[PDB]
């Protein structure tokens, strides 16, 4: 029963106790309950406001408050990179660890814009974890938009606590402090973290006012704080590293907030999805949830799309995804329902993708009518600037030796003599 | 038939004659075929290229060759704009005047954002003609959109001859020079006249890079030009007055030319209609065939919004228009077919208009059915409404306020809507 | 007189020794016990690029001054022309008979909106005979003067500044200032400016340099006058003339700096870009200044010249183009004759080519120019410029009814032949 | 005999049977005469209009039938960076080698804003080739911007064949696949690979809505395919590396195509040359014919820029080109006309050039009159981004040693008591 404010973007205020927060200032002399005030600056002051998110904290200690850090010895990000290779990629899902491994300890890094150690655009993880967090950690390097596939989490972050599960997202801010646990023993799913613009809903062109994901759906946790009293770990990843101090004091310990740099969660199935209702394949940005913008207009540092239950009315109409090339680069992963949920493919820049024979000839034999794609979800991470996979991800026992095989059987149908 | 050029804002090149076009270059000074260069600029010369639309012309006479324009003693759009007046209207069908009246007589003023002396915004008309056109005209005041709703045009431009029936759209520039012929005999149809920044596709958003308006579609004539020797009028339409002039030639004796102010026609059958494929009913934007754009980014002088054949899927949704309050002005028409948030009272070639702010939205019945509706996949078929939506408020003539067609009790549509509401029972 | 130099620059200029308060634009002990004044002549928001604002240090507070009253002579009074879509033409005007100043001369030629409803450009031509006994502002648009005939001494509360011919000058909204005739009488061109200031254009390709440079754009240095006794202070708002009477002279400021500054500049200084090749680049090439609007490339309007220039472009029909624009067209001419137009078109004169009226040469420009043998050509001797607004330019009904007005201009192309042959290329 | 449609940025239309394009929609069920639908994206889907470069594509066989790509043991881009040098720099042209090497293998790299492996901003390349292409290409890290010298180039596309000669340009969009022929046993000419975005028309300023390249000179070719059978290798560039697969078809296969994405050519002689008509010497940004801009207004990742035959006629004016330091990087070529045609100049951020002692002693003499400059035809690839010299340009014999030399010999001829 966690209550949660509505609204993607809104000037939020929630405090844990009656008048924690000031009325009518940010920095009283004397704070309510003696608290401190803390300011988060997720971004550059100068921002529009249209951009601008930052919240006030009103907290029992200072996060100044804390010893030198130190780099930890175990580094699950300091992998290298992976030789070049412009080939289509595919792998199946990745099995958990046996090894005790946290929700920050189980990143597995798939693909990413630039090396962990000069974060840019866009990294892509699969996390695996069989243990629940015992200390708190903070992203220098990006927001975080986590995509479970696996596992129910229970998130408790500075601004309160939220849960997902498979088929709803979440995001983190970069610096936000926050601690994972694992309600179902083990977890996993996908990560999209975002070094950029951070991510907001798409410009809704000629939809409008309203439609895919409607601004009432996104949720905030309402506040809460710890007051736990002994040593407590805190892990920060800075430049891909991890390093840690010790505390003594629960870093969760915000009493009252307000703004606008919040977590939030989002649940794919109240997308409301806009389609063809007449004929043809529409352009995959249609199903765009959210989206990280660069300073080129129109083109995304990255645009997170999904691909739900919808019904299909495309009349003479080849109806899968049409065959294409882009100067984009698309990572698709599975939620649920050769791709299995939890699998993945990478498909980068001007390489040739579409569907195999077998899509195909059923396509092009059916009888045309309304039907409804159910029980299935999956989406996509596509970005501007070129994935690279990892080392780990191109040795991996995971990565399919013959996915080109897939397009093998594709047919020519010419006849220059039939129209 | 007629060829057609394809490709919505191209640099397009035509020739009647074989190498009629300078290549290399616009102004040679011995010209192909002795004809003479012309620009006609539809933009300012320092508009961005996206919004540059400007034609070399090579034509057998200069426009400038021409005597003074005196005023017409008929003038059909010399009518007072009506009295302060916010409710709802409806009007039926606007019958085709007895007299003698071709196309650019048989202009009736609907509604108009400004006094026709002053052109502003958008200003629309529905015109009715029963005569084919024996002159020349151009229109100073704006860019013509024309949405025929009975009979077909044949319609003779200085780019070329274009014909138009219903369920297609045209488009002609401002300033350009044509000649309507009536196919059927007689021809009725709908004109937003845009004062403002030229129509163009909309903006996708995130419907990408294809869908709605395909540029594909819109079509521009070939290059053709007359010789006729003898006297022809040309008429202009400026600050909403009529203005002729004698001619001893033809004006449109353009054999070749190249640029992107062109006419242009549409068939809004091919229009690739984009709604929901889940639940909820898709904001009316959704639907933009055309957009003139004003300086305030999202805020259209007009949008040109079509309601055509369509599946309607939504789940656990009231189908129909939801009710609405708005601060655009929404202007509707009927090509053919029925509309589906009304019942009686909107035919082919009826109008409506629901102003800044006033209250709209489907009517008992509708409301009754759509709730109790057993819903399935449903095709929309056989129909094809639409919108003329402005920002600026649409002031209806005197002659609109005053017609047979202005229907009396438009209010009573509404009159029957019933509470549902019951407090103890979510 | 001397000038400073640099256009759009902060400027700061003072008559007396330290006048200018340092560090500061709000002292409590003003320098000489001048009284510091703002003037605004942009909304405060607006980017620094488009900000214009100067700060006076004055003798007096323009606050100082008793109600104004409603002039009986009211020289912009006249009523709007009616509707016509005509190609016009006008001669030179001639000077008036009856006493009259610089701003009871204008002769309202065509405006985009009624006197009293000031928007986008109001043309006038100014006719006068007299120096100003009084001091002037207008509060309903920036002044652009294109002088003709005579020389201009034009003081301002930022100083003194001459004008003649071949030159043109700015005057901002709202900035008080005093015409004296160095030659006796005068006549000219007006493009008053309701809308946003002019400026320099974007050069594009042209790149940093060019056309009109910035550094040949002069500002007065400070003047000041001290003279004890009535002045007549008149205002122009919303088309009408009001008036007060001061004890002391307007022009008392002694100190100044910032943005917002009278001008001049010399025409014949123009760094004239053309074509090195063939065809007939866009007039708008020739641009000096331009007042932009919201809609970015539709400028209010531009103000353009035809100065002396070389004439290289091979195989090309050299003339003007055979023309209709959206934009509005009124050109005038300062000395010299105009390469597009035979005759009929004189120092003084001026045309308007409104909305899709069809223009171009006419059959004697066409005949010479399509026979011509083609090699590199000085034009030269002459000056003249356009007006191009985007709002459509209505005639008011003076210039309709003026004796100055063509009847016959529609015949400079009544004998264009027909040269085409369907048969030879 | 080759046909061409013309108008730049147009979308265009063509088929090589009568109605091999779908009427009304992109994606039929049953596609006229069999073929497949493919679109290739050339940019991101949410491109603002005026910026969408998009192609569809209707072929006998999918991009995506293809097996593994592999590496080619043969690779001509992967010599190291040179390294720091800030001289003014001067290179003789280029000797086509003697062993046998076709287009995409004779690319010898000369500057670039970056790495090879890390494509960012502008490739600058000389091309020398001896042999035909008997395989197809495309680049994945950018757009082609060719720039003949010497020997005609028969280019074969997807969209269909061009043929360019030295004085004309061609373009060739990312991703696209392409075969060059060489129409005179050998080739050499400059290369710009541009991986920002994609060159356009410059904004004409006061130069209005005519002038410089006027769009109707811009040519793309029609719809042309082929049905040869057979083994072919399909190359691409990605990351600067040479892959290569086998199919046992043409990949030339597009029966019709229709959209924005095309290649193209354009004949500089064409160029509506604009400058000064009366004193001074204006910015060579006036003779842009193409450029490829950044996010940010006015500076561009490139100009490219020519300086053709034309008028001469400032009065009281130095003619030749001003002494200049830039912002920007000049990268000098020469097509026809110590300078030679196929030689090249590399003046990079704020290094001093201008006239030498002899051109400015003649310039300042000089009786002053109209003068037409004719039968040369240089040009330049200005970047906003820095040009590192490749190793390979650094050290090979072409390179002029004694360059800075030219300049040794400009006096001083300052005499201030005289005016
Ligand atoms: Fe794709
Ligand atoms: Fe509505
Ligand atoms: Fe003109
Ligand atoms: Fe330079």
């Amino acid at each position: 029963d966690l209550h949660y404010l509505s609204g993607f973007g809104n000037e939020f205020a929630s405090e844990a106790l009656p008048g924690a927060l000031p009325v009518g200032q940010n920095s009283p002399q004397k704070a309510p309950y003696g608290l401190y005030a803390e300011l988060l600056s997720g971004t550059a002051f100068t921002m529009a406001r249209s951009e601008l998110r930052r919240t006030w904290l009103y907290r029992i200690r200072p996060s100044a408050l804390h010893p030198r850090f130190e780099r930890l010895a175990r580094q699950p990000l300091g992998g290298p990179l992976g030789g070049i290779n412009p080939n289509r990629l595919r792998w199946s899902p990745q099995p958990i660890p046996a090894e005790p491994t946290d929700f920050i300890e189980g990143w597995l890094p798939m693909a990413a814009n630039a090396g962990a150690e000069k974060p840019a655009g866009v990294s892509i993880y699969i996390y695996r974890a069989n243990r629940s967090m015992e200390r708190v950690f903070f992203n220098a390097d990006g927001e975080l938009l986590l995509v479970p596939e696996q596992g129910r989490l229970r998130i408790a972050t500075e601004l309160g606590v939220m849960e997902v599960e498979p088929l709803e997202i979440a995001v983190i801010p970069r610096g936000m402090k926050f601690r994972v646990e694992l309600l179902d023993g083990q977890a996993r799913g996908y990560i999209a973290e975002n070094h950029g613009a951070p991510l907001r809903l798409p410009d809704l062109g000629p939809i409008g006012s309203n439609g895919l994901a409607n601004p009432r759906d996104f949720l905030t946790p309402v506040a809460h704080y710890e007051e736990a009293e002994g040593p407590v770990q805190l892990v920060q990843k800075f430049l891909g590293e991890h390093w840690a101090c010790e505390l003594q004091h629960s870093p969760l310990d915000v009493v009252a907030w307000h703004g606008s740099n919040v977590p939030y969660k989002y649940d794919l199935r109240r997308f409301n999805t806009i389609g063809t209702v007449s004929f043809d394949h529409p352009d995959p940005s249609i199903f765009t949830v959210l989206t990280s913008p660069t300073s080129v207009h129109g083109m995304a540092n990255m645009d997170f799309v999904i691909f739900p239950p919808r019904w299909m009315v495309a009349e003479n109409t080849f109806r899968p995804p049409w065959f294409h090339r882009n100067l984009m680069n698309e990572f698709m992963g599975l939620i649920n329902g050769g791709f299995l949920p939890g699998g993945a493919s990478l498909h980068g820049v001007m390489s040739a993708h579409g569907p195999d024979a077998e899509t195909c000839e059923k396509a092009i034999a059916a009888d045309l009518a309304p039907h409804k794609i159910d029980n299935t979800m999956a989406f996509m991470f596509e970005t501007s600037q070129v994935l690279r996979p990892s080392l780990q991800a191109l040795e991996c026992p995971q990565l399919q030796a013959d996915y080109d095989s897939c397009w093998a059987t594709l047919p020519s149908t010419f006849n220059p003599n039939r129209r």
